[PDB]
């Protein structure tokens, strides 16, 4: 593959520039539960990760979203109490498999 440089675009999830209106709409029509996406911050720097999913008891199923807050190191992470490489090299694990009390990507979403 190395198709791509510091491109976060490239990836699908990667939705970018998105107004809070679209994000769900997108992550709506979609008609997946549990699709996510990942979205820039109001400041550079941040990154807001949102993810729609729906529960046992609920009409309505209610969209999330999270933030990347950034360590003295400059470190990444979207879970207090863990660390990642970056932004894109931590959706490939929580991908894969959750690892706290975020949702469990079912797929990306534009």
């Amino acid at each position: 593959g190395s198709s791509g440089s510091s491109g976060l675009d490239d990836y699908d999830w990667f939705a970018g520039n998105i107004s809070r209106s679209q994000s769900e709409q997108l992550l709506r029509q979609k008609g997946k539960e549990g699709a996510f996406m990942v979205r820039n911050s109001s400041q550079v720097g941040m990154y807001t990760v949102s993810l729609f999913s729906k529960a046992v008891n609920d009409k309505k199923g209610t969209v999330k979203h999270y933030h990347v807050h950034t360590n003295a190191e400059n470190k990444l992470y979207l879970a207090e109490n863990y660390c990642f490489d970056s932004i894109p090299k931590l959706i490939h694990y929580h991908q894969h498999n959750s690892a706290g009390m975020i949702t469990r990507l079912r797929h990306p979403v534009s």
